[PDB]
């Protein structure tokens, strides 16, 4: 079930694995990061190993590839948070019940990026005591997806004479996609940790 | 994975299959109900057969099995609703984002007492006097006292805030309610539709 490429946690159910620059792994989340962010400078890359939240996570994921039967439903995102949160989302990921609003609301949920540059906005990232910002890397079960509104608890039905048919996420813009909000638990893995100073 | 008393699906993932009155399954079900509703009329008890509810259930009850190091996490328990939500339930269980009173937290509220549950504050009657009431398997795994404003349960000790407590009641000692605070915690297994 668990990842090969992971440590081994030995009967561990957590862990955060620091990488290592010039490795792809880290290069490619430094790359994908600096696309948009080339004014801040990453401290270090953590890839979360969550064995709990990677099972419940591949269920999701599956039921959604099954469904939707076109295989194009997980997209790698970005979300900035404050450290006092960062512990929480390690250990039980995105809660949509602890989410703040957003300055644009498309739902009540919880909201990712396409671009670092959004999520490394104090707004979003707010830095610790010692000037860390903190951004998740993270695989997201956009699926099938339509422009949200302000009064979403849950993603909208696809058919009005259908109201238990839902899509799968919603956006801002179906045309380009900018943010995603996803209502439900375990639509979203935090794959890495990336900590980031001025 | 899927429970051998279920019924076959024509491969289909979804089905609600109406109880045979008289034999064991539904006996068991409405004597559950009929231990505190014994003045209610029955109509039909249906078994949800939902494969991907059931998955997602199963994994946090085989996650809760392993954190909490033994077996008895699992309570039945009862969840009244208006008809406009049965089908939503049916499909996609219990939401804390939907949400009467949540004095114990800002979750999904089960009553060990079908009574309870029976109410029409809960189950409420439809045009016609139907009334739509849920047997529920619910990972309560161990629980605390509730509180209003809880989003999650209890930390078990804040000296580890992340390793919390699985459910909150109103009474550790004499539950009567519990509440829950994630998506698969619960698994609608019957819907019982009656009347007074
Ligand atoms: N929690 C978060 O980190 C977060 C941050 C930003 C966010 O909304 C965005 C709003 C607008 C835009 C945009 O106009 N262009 N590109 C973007 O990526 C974007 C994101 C959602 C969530
Ligand atoms: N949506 C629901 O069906 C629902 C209904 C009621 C409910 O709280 C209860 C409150 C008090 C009591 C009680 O004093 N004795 N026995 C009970 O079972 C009970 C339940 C929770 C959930």
């Amino acid at each position: 079930n668990l990842p090969e490429h992971w440590t081994d946690m030995n009967h561990q159910l957590f862990c955060m694995v620091q990488l290592e620059p010039g490795q792809s792994e880290y290069n490619t989340i430094k790359d994908k990061f600096t696309r948009t962010c080339s004014s801040y400078a990453i401290e270090k890359i953590e890839r979360i190993q969550n064995a709990f939240l990677w099972q419940s996570y591949q269920v999701k994921k599956r039921q959604m590839d099954i469904k939707n039967d076109h295989k194009n439903n997980e997209r790698l995102l970005f979300h900035g948070t404050d450290a006092d949160s960062v512990p929480y989302v390690n250990q039980h990921g995105f809660n949509r019940s602890c989410a703040g609003k957003n300055a644009v609301s498309y739902g009540k949920g919880t909201y990712f990026a396409v671009d670092a540059s959004y999520s490394a906005k104090d707004t979003y990232s707010k830095p610790d005591s010692n000037g860390r910002k903190h951004m998740y890397v993270v695989r997201v079960l956009t699926g099938v997806f339509t422009k949200g509104r302000a009064g979403l608890v849950t993603p909208p039905p696809k058919n009005p004479h259908n109201p238990t048919d839902l899509f799968d996420s919603v956006t801002n813009n179906t045309r380009s996609p900018k943010l995603f909000v996803v209502f439900f638990d375990n639509q979203a893995y935090p794959e890495y940790l990336i900590t980031f100073t001025a």
